[PDB]
DNA sequence: CCGACGTCGCATCAGC
DNA sequence: GCTGATGCGA
DNA sequence: GTCGG
């Protein structure tokens, strides 16, 4: 519905979620809060009491309490106090740097490193990923208009075909779902000489080429099948530089192409829903295969997949275009 | 009461 | 030197 | 923190 129906409640739960993940390092409380925030966000009525909220799956006793305090006072004592806490709030903030998780963040704050300015003063203490996360902190939190996404796609598809015309490159993620803007670019890569059964540097060659034409600018991580890095559109004339963008490139077995594209097209919430209904119907799905579950619930051999629809067919669900996979 | 809470690739750390 | 464990992001 | 064995 509309995000101001219970926006105060869901903002509260989301904030609680972050402090559980980043500060308390309690990942399951983090997910519990977000699960509750999500079900309340869909609730098409303005919540009048914690008890009313408790009817929803994922909303229990403790969250019911907190909603009652929020409704009555417009705030949470615990949340106000945690905000005022220098240590906790510093740890929470530092995890916004890509590469800095709850563990590294706590470690930094322990030795007095609390801000971005503290981080820049201490490059020695940052690993490769974290330095780049720091370097492009502002850029990485910017969103990408679809127009720039299309220019980025133009370059990717072009340079990929130049290396080898038998490559297949597919931009997935929110882009494939037709989103008007994206958080990054996700690229799936496929080549005839790489299948599940069976050239040594297939992913490397593409990365190398995208670097040569100055599209890819930084490397966060790179292995045989997964590239995580930074890219940037070229500027014209003197007209000022574009923001640096996050880009992932994945090389998948050609015979497992459709499971891969389904998986990395998402959305995340769509995938977990599809996986739940897959278990409901006695199947299991990952980024590679769909496999039947025997009577005792053990996965069998990968099924033949020749399209995305085939995966939908197996679990008795009406085919849905990428644009309808919001959830 | 108390165990489950997706899974995966890469970077880095712990320890032989 | 290596294997196994853990952090991290998606 | 929530759910359910
Ligand atoms: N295994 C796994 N896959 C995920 C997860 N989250 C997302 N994905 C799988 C499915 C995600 O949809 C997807 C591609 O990753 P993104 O770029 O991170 N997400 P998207 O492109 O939809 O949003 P954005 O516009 O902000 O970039 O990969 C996750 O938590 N776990
Ligand atoms: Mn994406
Ligand atoms: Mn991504
Ligand atoms: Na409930
Ligand atoms: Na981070």
């Amino acid at each position: 519905p509309q995000e101001t129906l219970n926006g105060g409640i869901t903002d509260m739960l989301t904030e609680l979620a972050n402090f559980e993940k980043n500060v308390s390092q309690a990942i399951h409380k983090y997910n519990a809060y977000r699960k509750a925030a999500s079900v309340i966000a869909k609730y098409p009525h303005k919540i009048k009491s914690g008890a009313e909220a408790k009817k929803l799956p994922g909303v229990g006793t403790k969250i019911a309490e907190k909603i009652d305090e929020f409704l009555a006072t417009g705030k949470l004592r615990k949340l106000e106090k945690i905000r005022q806490d220098d240590t906790s709030s510093s740890i929470n903030f530092l995890t916004r740097v890509s590469g800095i998780g709850p563990s590294a963040a706590r470690k930094f704050v322990d030795e007095g490193i609390k801000t971005l300015e503290d981080l820049r003063k201490n490059e020695d203490k940052l690993n490769h990923h974290q330095r780049i996360g720091l370097k492009y902190f502002g850029d990485f939190e910017k969103r990408i208009p679809r127009e720039e996404m299309l220019q980025m796609q133009d370059i990717v598809l072009n340079e990929v075909k130049k290396v080898d015309s038998e490559y297949i490159a597919t931009v997935c993620g929110s882009f494939r779902r037709g989103a008007e803007s994206s958080g990054d670019m996700d690229v799936l890569l496929t080549h005839p000489s790489f299948t599940s059964e069976s050239q040594p540097k297939l992913l490397h060659q593409v990365v190398e080429q995208l670097q040569k034409v100055h599209f890819i600018t930084d490397t966060l991580s790179k292995g045989e099948t997964k590239f995580m890095g930074v890219c940037q559109l070229p500027s014209k004339n003197d007209e000022k530089e574009y923001p640096h963008r996050r880009i992932d490139i994945r090389l998948i077995p050609k015979d497992q192409y459709y499971c891969g594209v389904l998986y990395f097209t998402g959305s995340d919430i769509f995938n977990k829903n599809m996986r739940a209904h897959a278990l409901e119907k006695g199947f299991t799905i990952n980024e590679y295969t769909i496999r039947p579950l025997g009577v005792t619930g053990v996965a069998g051999e990968p099924l033949p997949v020749d399209s995305e629809k085939d995966i939908f067919d197996y679990i008795q669900w009406k085919y849905r275009e990428p644009k309808d996979r919001s959830e």
